[PDB]
């Protein structure tokens, strides 16, 4: 395989080499002795080597050119494994797979020994992600910045069907790719009191905690631009005995854990710590670069992208730095701050949003809830000014919330403090606009952007499959790699024979891969003919796994109902992992394990229609299991699912889409063409018409016989014999008070899922459809929505130009 | 300097490309932004490679030989630096010397950026680490096994003349010396109960906390052979969510901090929890390793020796494993335990000795109080059927002592437990058997035996002496570094004048070099021509510094009273740690520098007299002042310090000792001869003619007035005009309730202080004193100390021969 790169002999005979040095003097083991994970830490030691040279000479040349930086700040990374991707980006995998072969050993196999770095939930961390990737390969003096949580994701283990967290100990066996600076540590304070003398405010009385350095290298696609990822650890100032060293832990735990709730706000001080603590030491360090290069330049050679309103304290940090340590005035300091910030929102739900107590900030942080007032002082007289009398803007517009406790809203911080705020796909973008935003957008509407989302093609085609990528190279070239939207070449190949008998062994042999993979560390049997129907994705009643369990129930009633019926067969595959406090999260768990234990063990069934749950799905599982699917599941309610990123590693993927028009969904439709998309349900215009009728589940209930039925099962204990009513609580939703509306939708997905599977008994025009899904997916590149941030935000220019080295 | 090694060309060569390659690839370094530290690790990195190879194949070579085992098992390993040392071991000294300068850096200013290994708290800690050395010298299958504390002893600050404890985190930069082995981790218990079922007992429902193990190697003196030091870290078990992580540090407090009380015995539980995880841990490994190589032959290949009874837990814990697990009948078992163990005792003190009571073992180590109760009872029935009808002899020999509170007395286990017990010097272990163990001696006289202390002489004469080690060898040879009774044929040179000006030259350089370190790290400035009189070793009561201070002021006042008459210039140096909660020892430090605070500013005084107190006194500064000695205190109360090693290092390195007749000074006054050393005061019989006496402190007040008047000034606060009564708590002591005696020996002391005086004012008989010193300072080699252990508890024949690597 070609795109692989080339297997020099010199190039081989040197890796071998370096590979049974490291074993030597740095594992310092025998051959004789040594085991698959010792070979691949040796693996891992010796790819490492060829990342140091381009790592130190790419960071001495942003020294010299001293070009604009860019500061991603984000408190979630999520990684996955490095090894693949290194070798991918440096064009070794051949090289390595050779040198390996030769060694007697088998490179798949030791790929499968890294851990994953799950420092993040979901798509937002992602996300994160894929724009180091892509800012590197698109030669950007980018710098991502976060904290090193020595429990990242918890490992998923499913226990009588129930979801059990398990610490994940990523750190374990070492982290052979982070290189730890302990001596950049920096200071970050807490608590403390303000005194105002003569001369400005002072914080005082504060506690202490340092904050270390790791880095971690950034590899860009071939073009030996290497950035850096530097996440921060909390350690204890050295300065009973017993108990005093003990008790250095408290100071420590800040950096001890990632937060799992992606669903509800919890306004918990330790999550706040965490916020400010990645915030005050990432801001020092950009103040250190900067003075090593007249504040006034500071928007001119610093951009700051805050993800999310997690690091939203980056804008009052700015802004204390600035007038009580560097003594700019005021309204100078602002006009710094706004210049330099700009804001990414991932969600219009509201119990998402981070509003947090006065009373915590006031304890925590005192110097900053002062600066918050008077933003939000001088922010509301520029608002009265513009809409005189308008009183009721004024409290809607405010940075501090009345009620019960005070809270500070922090997205209207982050607004007040960005030049620039944006959604992630046209449609979220469109809707922040016309409601949760509105007021911002009639007071300043040139801050409001849009920035569709999109994923890095390395790992998500290239890495994860590599069948594809070839099949696709021997006819258009490896160009499309940095530049996807080459794949728009592919339209001209929909009627050639040969390659929709290519592109569908490919699927075939990932298919027959990954049901090898569910025996092998799962021992569960699948049939590798059925269509694979898989929704993965962190559960979440508004992603409507419910709605999906709906349709598996029918299917199967419809079976029992005609057995001797030919039916497409299926193998219907969900997983995700559910925030630990969010009950119905986990009974949706029980639901869908407790179908399979149906479904699966009966006799008239076959092996027609199978109900697996995807035992801890991360990034990892995500990169076998994407490959090997046919249908892809994306039917969040309209209107809540901001843009989806699962979506598009599916359509690259050779998978057909069945979704509603939410997210990026619309806007990948609109690309490939919707007669090529399995488009169904209300758009959001049909959900805000039935809140103002107000939704009355029992209406579908009393006019849908098949959907009665199911809800009649769930409630009389047929998926629970021995706990009759232990779904009690999700029949109860579904009737009373369901906010995303499954029953509306039943329907029309019933039937779309009826026209998927005529279209599946067509193989010939099911492939030809993939073709053109596959061929429009261009768009979704990160590479394209980090060049829209670098030219429409940061002010940069990307550059695809190799470095010297 | 020869003794360093050859500067072979290509060596230098080699070193110099391997320290420029790990500054690269390892530190992720330029040379244009690369710290004095960037260029120590690159250098223990290169050293460390050397080590590798002959570590890997010495480790391999025990496999295939099999030869039996010696396990040390110590709570405590004093290691100091590891830099120089290795280099010296590995005769890379010179090489690594010429490699450095060549590259533009001094290779001294390096070695003063490592951070002392501090896992220990004194003399007992360091003897373990001297043993380690020697026993790799002696080509032994050597393990020393203990804990990794996270936190070592505390570093000493001294603000306002009193002691302040810092945290000692040495790991923060990292430590190059270990090899993390996570592959080799195991389970330990805690808690539970035990189940009385069928066959045998069974420990039940633990808590379990595992043990990592951590590799550091230790060079033998150039024979090739590296030897092993595991240490242990405590990892807790991977299976509110976030509560629940936070929690697991809990488990992993075992190996946070070592326990700084030298003096008290405090039975805390999470010292007892380190006692135990250090045992369980080491015995799987010893147990592992045997079956891979009939337990009958367990005592042919495993010896197991407890430093003190802080391990002694390996008695019922290798009774437990063998009966509750392996199934062997307790009189088997037991045979096997006997023969496996031995113990040695470090003090004659009460309140140091480890007496844990019974409701803590109670409840952390069910089963283990089982089988304590077990042994004692059995051994009790030893005791009555050899002394029948002495009733008191029973509850004196207890294993479980009544009263107050039950407890276990460690060492009656370890007595009964062990084939061999022994003292550290001959005077100690003959009154192990005359009082403290006399009715165990009388039970069974062939376990008693005495191994006097010895100091490994690459170390402290090699390593911190190199201009002493190189007019040495100029004269007898190298060979003596391995074979230190070589020193006696400097007896045949004691009248040589060349030699006597060369051995007085070295001790001039090492004291400039000493005072000039004085002024660059701790601004204070001293007099080289003076005698350098000092005591340094952790503060005690018993080991009286205190006696020195007396001295002191008789000398202040003495100059006081005759200003204008003529006495030997003195700088008396006093340096050493308190335990934290050692009220009294803390009072005398502060004793020390408001002495100084006087004395060193009195106009009249001059330069005559200097009192400085030597901060944070550690290995690394014991290598930096000893050499630079004069005058070398030991002057503990007879029968008090069980051995002492500090005075054994400066013997070896020039000093004249004045010292009292205890410990091992009454057989380095042997081998030296009386008249060449400075022997004073009460021997053991005195101090207890006066015990029975009654010792009344008043008695000396009222007879010399010279006393009486030093009394005055502490009480009137002479020394503390601020606070008056400061040292009330200590002239209360002296004069009511001192159990050391200070009084009854400070004539003979004041007295034999004029006695060094005088013979300081004649240079060349001085240092002809000096030579027959070091002359018969051999028999204090550990080397020979090892070699007693191997061949009178062991088992063992040590080996010269150098290995094949
Ligand atoms: O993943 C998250 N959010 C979190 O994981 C999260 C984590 C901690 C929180 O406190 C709140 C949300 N949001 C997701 O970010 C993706 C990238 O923009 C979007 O495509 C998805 O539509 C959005 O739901
Ligand atoms: O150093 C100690 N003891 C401790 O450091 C200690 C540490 C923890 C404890 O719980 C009790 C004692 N003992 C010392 O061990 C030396 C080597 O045998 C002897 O030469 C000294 O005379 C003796 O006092
Ligand atoms: O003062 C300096 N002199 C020369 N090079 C420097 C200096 N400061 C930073 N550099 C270079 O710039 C890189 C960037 O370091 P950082 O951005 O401060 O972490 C360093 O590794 C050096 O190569
Ligand atoms: O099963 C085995 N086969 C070959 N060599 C072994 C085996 N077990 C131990 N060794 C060798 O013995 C050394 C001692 O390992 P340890 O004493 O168990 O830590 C290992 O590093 C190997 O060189
Ligand atoms: C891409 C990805 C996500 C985001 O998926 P969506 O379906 O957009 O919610 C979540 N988890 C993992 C591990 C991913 O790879
Ligand atoms: C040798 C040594 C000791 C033991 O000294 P003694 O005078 O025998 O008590 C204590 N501390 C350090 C650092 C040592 O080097």
């Amino acid at each position: 395989i070609s795109v692989r790169g080339l297997a020099g002999v010199e190039n081989v005979t040197e890796l071998k080499k370096n590979f049974n040095r490291h074993l030597h003097f740095t594992l310092v083991k025998d051959r004789n002795v040594a085991t698959p994970r010792d070979y691949y830490f040796a693996l891992a030691h010796t790819v490492r080597d060829h990342l140091v040279g381009r790592w130190i000479r790419t960071q001495q040349h942003y020294y010299e050119k001293d070009p604009k930086r860019i500061y991603y700040l984000s408190l979630e990374f999520y990684m996955g494994r490095t090894l693949q991707n290194t070798m991918v980006n440096l064009a070794l995998e051949n090289a390595c797979d050779e040198a390996t072969y030769q060694l007697g050993l088998d490179m798949e196999e030791l790929e499968e020994i890294e851990e994953d770095a799950g420092l993040g939930n979901g798509g937002l961390g992602r996300l994160a992600a894929c724009f180091l990737d892509s800012m590197a390969t698109l030669g950007l003096a980018a710098y991502g910045y976060g904290i090193r949580y020595e429990f990242g994701i918890f490992n998923q283990k499913i226990c009588g069907g129930w979801q059990m967290e398990e610490a994940d100990d990523w750190l374990r066996y070492g982290n052979p790719w982070e290189k730890a600076r302990p001596e950049f540590t920096l200071p970050v304070h807490f608590y403390g009191r303000v005194e105002h003398t003569s001369q400005g405010a002072k914080w005082v009385d504060t506690q202490v905690v340092l904050a270390m350095p790791y880095d971690t290298p950034v590899p860009g696609y071939r073009n030996n631009v290497v950035n850096t990822m530097r996440l921060w650890s909390a350690k204890a100032p050295n300065d009973g005995y017993i108990q005093a060293v003990l008790d250095r832990n408290l100071a420590e735990n800040i950096s001890r854990v990632l937060y799992p709730n992606d669903n509800f706000f919890e306004g918990k001080e330790l999550r706040l710590k965490q916020e400010y603590f990645v915030v005050a030491a990432t801001l020092q360090d950009i103040i250190r670069r900067f003075k090593s290069s007249n504040f006034d330049a500071f928007p001119d050679k610093v951009a700051i992208q805050l993800n999310d309103t997690h690091p939203s304290l980056a804008i009052p940090e700015l802004m204390r730095v600035l007038v009580d340590l560097e003594r700019l005035d005021w309204d100078k300091a602002w006009e710094v701050t706004v210049k330099t910030c700009a804001y990414t929102n991932h969600t219009v739900i509201p119990e998402a949003l981070e509003r947090w107590p006065v009373h915590l900030l006031e304890t925590l942080l005192p110097r900053h809830l002062q600066i918050i007032y008077e933003i939000n002082q001088r922010f509301l007289n520029r608002v009265a000014a513009a809409f005189p009398g308008d009183v009721d803007r004024l409290r809607r517009m405010s940075l501090v919330e009345e009620g019960a406790v005070k809270r500070i809203n922090m997205a209207h911080l982050c607004i007040a403090g960005s030049h620039a705020v944006n959604g992630v796909a046209r449609i979220h973008s469109e809707i922040l606009k016309k409601t949760i935003f509105k007021d911002f957008y009639e007071l300043e509407p040139h801050k409001f952007q849009n920035k569709t989302n999109g994923i890095t093609p390395r790992r998500w085609l290239v890495l994860c499959n590599p069948g594809l990528a070839e099949i696709i190279a021997e006819r258009i070239g490896e160009e499309y790699i940095s530049d996807l939207d080459q794949l728009r070449k592919l339209l001209s190949y929909v009627d050639d024979e040969a390659f929709i008998r290519d592109v569908a062994k490919v699927k075939q042999e990932n298919k027959l891969k990954f049901a090898a993979y569910l025996e092998r560390e799962y021992k569960v049997h699948i049939n590798p003919n059925s269509l694979f129907d898989v929704q993965v994705k962190r559960i979440h009643e508004y992603k409507r796994q419910l709605l999906n369990c709906l349709h598996v129930i029918t299917l199967y009633n419809r079976i029992k109902k005609e057995p001797n019926k030919f039916v497409v067969p299926r193998t219907v595959m969900i997983g995700g992992k559910a925030a630990p406090g969010y009950h119905m999260a986990k009974m949706i768990i029980k639901l869908i394990t407790a179908i399979g234990d149906v479904v699966n063990h009966d006799p008239v069934v076959g092996d027609r229609l199978r109900v697996i749950f995807l035992e801890n799905y991360r990034v990892s599982l995500a990169e076998k299991v994407i490959p090997a699917a046919d249908l892809s599941e994306q039917i969040s309610t309209a209107g809540t699912e901001a843009s989806g990123t699962g979506n598009m590693k599916f359509m690259l993927n050779g998978a057909l889409t069945i979704g509603t028009m939410d997210g990026a969904n619309v806007e990948m439709a609109e690309e490939a063409g919707e007669e090529n998309f399995f488009i169904f349900g209300m758009r959001v215009e049909d959900v805000d018409r039935l809140d103002q009728r107000g939704y009355n589940a029992q209406e579908y209930y009393d006019r849908i016989p098949e959907l009665r039925q199911i809800i009649e099962q769930l409630s009389s204990g047929f998926f629970s014999p021995k706990q009759p009513d232990l779904f009690k609580d999700i029949v109860n939703m579904l009737m009373h008070h369901d906010r995303f509306k499954v029953f509306a939708d039943y329907e029309e997905y019933v039937k779309c899922q009826e026209r998927v599977s005529a279209l599946y008994k067509n193989p010939r025009e099911w492939t030809r459809m993939v073709i053109r899904n596959i061929a429009t997916s261009g768009k979704f590149s990160s590479d394209r929505t980090i060049a829209q941030y670098a030219r429409e935000i940061w002010g940069v220019e990307p550059s695809r130009q190799r470095l010297p080295a």
